C-alpha cells in the first residue's frame, strides 16, 4: 500500500495512516471558562469517522493568562478533565489516536491585565508589553506544563504535543530576538533551551507516552534562528527522549516568507536527517500525490495537514483516490465511499 | 447569484440555500431503544458545520415494530425528547434547519415478532409474511404517526416529513401490488390513500409548520403504480396542505431500475408542473452545475444530496466553487474556505 | 455502458459517441480568401485525437461579402476544395466523423462595401444598415448555398449543417423583428421559411448525405419568435428531410438572457418531443453528467460542445473519467489515458 | 508570478515557462522513412496552442538502424530536413520553442538485419544479441550526430538534446554492464565517457545554441550506475559547455524501480547541487503544485511533462488554475480559457 496509508509506531501507540490533523485554534469556548462545546466534539469527531490517523487538538492553555484568547480551549483545571475524557473516548471510539498541544501564548496573549515573556519586548507596535516572568514564575509554568500532562494522561489521550513554535512563550524562550534574559534562562544557546528542557524532563515524570514538540524551524529574520540553530535544538530533544519534531515556521516577529506549496519541508527533511529524528512535514500540503512524495523521497515520517482538512474534511478519502489506492470507510458510509 | 444559493421561505421557515441533506438511516442506535448517539450527534452537526441549508434525520420509527432494524432511531416514547432537543439545537446553532422522517417499515421491518401491512403479502422470498393489520391497528397506527409529530415539535424540529416511499407502510397501503384490502383502506385510489390522508389531517392538529412527504414515483412494475397515478395523488396533497413532495422511486418490490444522473428528476418536473407543489430533486445528483440547472429550468425547488454528503460533508464549498460563485463560511474556517 | 458513448446512425454516418465539437470561428484566414492554414489543421485534428465523434467546423461563408469577418473560412470557390479535402482526409482518418457548417452573415457582416438582409434594417446602433436583397439575390443566393454543398461533398465531408441561427442571414429571414418584406420571402410564417425551405430543396439536390440545421430557437423579444414557432418550423424541416436540429439561441437582436448550465436544452427536448425530430444540445455543458443526463432523459440525441472543447481537446477523456467508464484511446496515447 | 511560469534564458533562447513537453515517441512515420506526418504536426502544435514553454521532438534517429522501430522519425537525411523545417515554423508562431531530441537505440534497436552496440550483450532474453561496434564505426556514429545537429540547425530547431538516457546506444556505453569494451570506448570512467565526449565536442563545431543531455541517473543494478557516477559525468559535461542536464532514470537493463510522484527528482536536485548544472526534472509529475514545489525549492530548473499532457494537452491552464494564478491564452481561444 502507499506510505501514505502504511502504518507506524511510536512508544507503543500505532498510528493507521501518516496523515495528521495539525492543531488548529477555534476559539469557540464562549462560556470564556475553556471547556468544550458541542461544536468542537463534532468538529473533531468528524475528522475521525474521517479515517484521519491522528487528530491533534488545538493549542490547550496551561495557564488561563496563557491563552490566546478567553475563547481559547484550556487545560489548567481539572475541571476540563471530564470533557476531554469524552471526547478521546468518541474519537477513538471512530478508529483515530488523539493528540493534545499543550500551550502558553506568552507576549502574544490577547488577554486583559498582564501577559507574561521571557523579557519586557511587545511582539510588535499593535501588541501589549508583556512583564519579564520572574524565576520563581518561570519555574511554576514548568511545573503547568507538567501538571496539564498530567490531566491529559488522565483524560485518555494517545498524544501530548508541546507547543514551541509560532512566536508562542517557549519560542519566545529560545530566541534571542525575544529573550534578553540575565539569568540561568537566557543567553547560551543551553540557557535558552533550558525552559523547554526542563518541561519536557517534567512531563516525562508523569507521561510515558508519545511526545511531539512543535517548533518554528526560522524565523527568516537577521539575528534570529535559523534551521542551524533548531537542528542543534533537535539533537538536544533527541537526547531527552523526545519521539517526534513536528516542524513549521516563523511567526516570532513580522517577516518576509515566501509561501509555497512545500514551503516548510526543507526544514523537516534537515532535521530528519542532520539529528536523526523523526520529523513532521506541514505547509500547504494539499493533496495526497505531494504527501505521498514527501514520505517516499525520505523527507518526513507524518504529514500534517492543516487548512485542507477545514475545506475537506474527508481528505483521507481524497487522497486515495489520487494515489489510486483503497482504504477502509467508516461502517456507516460504506455505500457512500 | 446562483439559484442553488438563493434564499427559498416555506411557511415560517426560511433556508438559506436550497440544498438538503436527504434522509439517510445510519443503524447506530446500539442499545436498540432508538435514542440518538454520540455518533449520530457529529454525523449531523458536522453538515451543519459544512452550511447544508436543510438536514433531514434518517428514518425514525413511530412504533417499535415500525423499525427497518432494531439499530434505528425511533420517536414513539417521550423518553426520545431530549436527545432530540439537544441534537435541534445543535443544527440550528451552526445554522442550519432541521426536519426528522416519519417512518414505519411496514412489511419490511426486519425484526423478531409479527411485522404488519395493509394485507399479507411479504416483500420477497427472504421476508417473513406480515400480519394484515386490521381496522383499529390501521387507527392506533395513525395515532402514532400524530403522537410522532408532537413529539417532533417538542424536540424542537423545524420541517416533519412524512415517509411514504420506498416500499414501508404508507406506499404499500398505496399500491394496489401491496394493497389488497376490501374495507376503506382498499380498493380504489381514494382509499388506497386514505390511509396517508387521515395521517397528514391528523398531524396538521399538533403540527401547523412546514410538512413534507417522500414518494417513490414509480413501482416500475407492470399493475404498479407510475408517474400519472402520483400526480394524482400530489393534486389531493396540495389540498390537503402538504408544502413539498420529495421525490425519490421504487423499492416497494424488486424491479429493473436504469439508473443514472437525475434519474428521478423527471418525476419531480412532472409533479411540480401538474399538480402545482413544490418538489424536492434526488437521485445521483452530485454536483452544483446539475443542482443549478434542475432549479433554474423549473424541474425542482430543492436539491436533495445523499451519497455525495457522505463522500463530502462539506459539498456546498465544493458545489459554489463549480459554479464559480461565493457562499458564507462558518466563522471558524474563514481562514481555509 | 454509458448513453454518451453508444454509437449512434444518421442516415449512411454512424458516430462512435454522442459528443460533438459544435462549429466555433476562429478567425485565422489571414490571407483574406477564405483559405485554411496550418493552425485551422492542428485545432481540428488535435480534438480527433481527442476522441470527438463529430467535428463540425466553423461558419464557412458560401459568398464573399456573406463573411462575418475578412479572416472567416470560405467554401464559395473551388479553389476552396483542394484545402478542405486534406483536412476531412486527416480529420477521418484519426476517428471522427467531419462536419461544415454552411453560413451568410447577411446584416452582421462586418466586410466593407454593401452587405445584405431580408429588409434594410441594421443589427444595432454600431452597425451598417443592409441593402434589401432582391428576389433575384436571394435567388442567386440560395444556388450559392448549393454550390457549397456540391463543394462540401466533392471535399469529403460527412455531415452539412445550414447556418440559420444566431441573428445571420437565414434567421434575419425567419424572425418578423427582422423580416418586412411583402413579396413571397415575406409575411406570413410560411413566407418567412421560404427561403431556408428552398436552401434544403436546392441543396437536397446535390448532397444526400446527413442534413442538421442550427437554429436559434428564441428570440427573447417581444414580437420576436419564441420556442412554438420553431416546434412549427422544425415539423416544415423533418417533411423536408432534415435530420437533425442543432438547437441554440439568440442573438438577432441585443437581449437580455439569463444563462446557466444547460440553459438552451428546453428547446432542444421541445422541439424533440412534440416535433419527433432528433435535436443536439448546447449551451455551457460542461461535464460528463450532465450529457449522460440530457441523453438519458430523452432530452437531446447528440451532446453538442464549444468552450469546454477549448479548455479541454481531450474531453472525451474526462467525461469518461466522470462518467466511471472506459473509452478507447488513440493508440499514441496508451500509456498515458 | 508563480516560478512556474516565470521565464529563463539559456544561450540566447529565452523559455516564456518552466514547462517542457518530454520527448516521447508517436511510432508514426507509416511510411518507415523518418518523415513527419499531419498526425505529428497536429500532435505537437496543439500543445504549442497549449502553451507549453518547450517542445521536444521525440527521439529522431540520427541513422536508419538506429531506430527503435521503423516507424520512429529520423534526422539522417537532407530530405528530413524540410517536413521538419515546416514544424519548428508552425510551433514557434503559437508562441513555443522547439527542441528536438538527437538519438540511437543501440541494442533495443527493434528492426530486421544487425544492430550495434558497444560490446555484443543482448538487452534480455527476448532480444537479439547486436554487433560489437569497430572503432571506425563508432567514429562515424559520433560523425553522424554531428551532421544529425547541422540539419536541426538548418530545419530551425531553438534546443538539441542528445539521448544518453534510457538503455540506448550511448547509455549503454557509460555503464559498465554493458560495456566491456578492450579499446579507448571502454574501461574506465574516462573511456566510457569518450563517446559522450566526442559526441558534444562534434556537435559544438556545427551548433552554438542550447544544449541538453538526458540521462539515466541509476541503473538500480548491482555493479552498475548510480547518481554518484552521474554527479562525475554532469561535471565534466559543465566543463564541455552543456547547458541542462534531463534527469531521468533505467532501463539499461530490467530492474525494480519504487515510482511514485516526484521519484526521480533526487537526481535533478543532486546533480543541480553537485555539480552546478541547470537540471530537468521528470517522472510522475502530474499537477502544478508539486512542479511549483520542485523549483521554489531548488531542485530543478525545468519541469518536464510527460504521460500528463497526453492526457491534458493544456496543462499549462490547469496548472495555472491550481496555482491560482492567471496566463496568457492562444488569442483564437480567449472566450474560453
Ligand atoms: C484557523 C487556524 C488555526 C490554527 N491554530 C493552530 C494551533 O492551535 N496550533 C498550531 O501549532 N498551529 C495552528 N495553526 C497553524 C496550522 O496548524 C498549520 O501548521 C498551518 O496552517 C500550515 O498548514 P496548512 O497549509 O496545511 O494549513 C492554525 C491555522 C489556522 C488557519
Ligand atoms: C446508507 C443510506 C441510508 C438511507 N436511508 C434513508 C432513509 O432513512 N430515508 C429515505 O427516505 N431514504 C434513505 N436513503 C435514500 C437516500 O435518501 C437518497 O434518496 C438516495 O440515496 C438517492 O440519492 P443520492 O444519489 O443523492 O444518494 C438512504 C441511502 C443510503 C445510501
Ligand atoms: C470563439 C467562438 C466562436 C464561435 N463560432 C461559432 C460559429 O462559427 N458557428 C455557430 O453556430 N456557433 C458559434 N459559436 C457558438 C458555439 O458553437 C456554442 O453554440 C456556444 O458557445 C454555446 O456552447 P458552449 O457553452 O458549449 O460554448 C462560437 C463560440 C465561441 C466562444
Ligand atoms: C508513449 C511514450 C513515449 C516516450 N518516448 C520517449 C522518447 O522518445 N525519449 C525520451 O527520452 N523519453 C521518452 N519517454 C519517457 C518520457 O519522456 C518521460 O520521461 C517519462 O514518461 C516520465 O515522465 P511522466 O511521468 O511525466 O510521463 C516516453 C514515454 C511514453 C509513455
Ligand atoms: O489562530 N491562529 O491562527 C493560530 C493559533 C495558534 C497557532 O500556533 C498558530 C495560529
Ligand atoms: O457533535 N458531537 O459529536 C457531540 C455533541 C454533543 C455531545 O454531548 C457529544 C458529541
Ligand atoms: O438503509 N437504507 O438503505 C434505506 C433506509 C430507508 C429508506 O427510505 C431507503 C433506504
Ligand atoms: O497541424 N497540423 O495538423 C497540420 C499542419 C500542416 C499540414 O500540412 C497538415 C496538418
Ligand atoms: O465569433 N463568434 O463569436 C460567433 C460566430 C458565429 C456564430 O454563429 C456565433 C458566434
Ligand atoms: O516508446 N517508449 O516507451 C520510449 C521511447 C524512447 C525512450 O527513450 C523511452 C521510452
Amino acid at each position: 500500500a502507499r506510505k501514505l496509508f502504511t502504518p507506524i509506531t511510536i512508544k507503543d501507540m500505532t498510528l493507521k495512516n501518516r496523515i495528521v490533523m495539525s492543531p488548529m485554534c477555534m476559539y469557540s469556548s464562549h462560556e470564556k471558562d475553556g471547556k468544550l462545546t458541542p461544536f468542537h466534539m463534532a468538529h473533531y469527531i468528524s475528522r475521525a469517522i474521517g479515517q484521519v490517523g491522528l487528530i491533534i487538538v488545538e493549542a490547550s492553555a496551561v495557564n488561563p493568562q496563557g491563552r490566546i484568547t478567553d475563547q481559547d480551549l484550556g487545560i489548567w483545571s481539572d475541571e476540563h478533565i471530564e470533557g476531554f475524557a469524552k471526547l478521546t473516548e468518541q474519537v477513538k471510539e471512530q478508529g483515530s489516536k488523539i493528540g493534545i498541544q499543550l500551550a502558553h501564548a506568552g507576549r502574544k496573549a490577547e488577554l486583559e491585565g498582564d501577559i507574561f515573556a521571557p523579557s519586557a519586548i511587545a511582539f510588535d507596535e499593535q501588541s501589549a508589553t508583556p512583564v519579564e516572568m520572574s524565576a520563581e514564575k518561570v519555574k511554576e509554568t514548568v511545573q503547568e506544563f507538567k501538571q496539564a500532562a498530567a490531566r491529559a494522561k488522565e483524560a485518555g489521550f494517545d498524544v501530548i504535543e508541546i507547543h514551541a513554535a509560532h512566536g508562542y512563550l517557549i519560542h519566545e524562550f529560545l530566541s534571542p530576538l525575544s529573550n534578553h534574559r540575565t539569568d540561568e534562562y537566557g543567553g547560551s544557546p543551553e540557557n535558552r533551551y533550558r525552559f523547554l528542557r526542563e518541561i519536557i524532563d517534567e512531563v516525562k515524570q508523569v507521561w510515558d507516552g508519545p511526545l511531539f514538540v512543535r517548533v518554528s524551524a526560522s524565523d527568516y529574520t537577521d539575528k534570529g534562528l535559523d534551521i542551524a540553530d533548531h537542528i542543534g535544538f533537535a539533537k538536544w530533544m533527541k537526547e531527552q527522549g523526545v519521539d517526534l519534531i513536528d516542524c513549521s515556521s516563523g511567526a516570532l516577529v513580522h517577516a518576509d516568507i515566501n509561501v509555497f506549496p512545500g514551503y516548510q519541508v526543507s526544514f523537516a527533511e534537515k532535521i530528519r536527517e542532520q539529528a536523526d529524528m523523526a520529523t513532521g512535514a506541514v505547509g500547504m500540503i494539499t493533496d495526497g500525490s505531494m504527501a505521498e512524495e514527501i514520505l517516499q523521497n525520505g523527507r518526513a515520517d507524518l504529514i500534517f495537514i492543516g487548512r485542507e482538512l477545514l475545506r475537506d474534511p474527508f481528505f483521507a478519502r481524497t487522497a486515495a483516490k489520487q494515489l489510486n489506492t483503497e482504504i477502509p470507510a467508516p461502517v456507516q458510509y460504506e455505500r457512500g465511499w
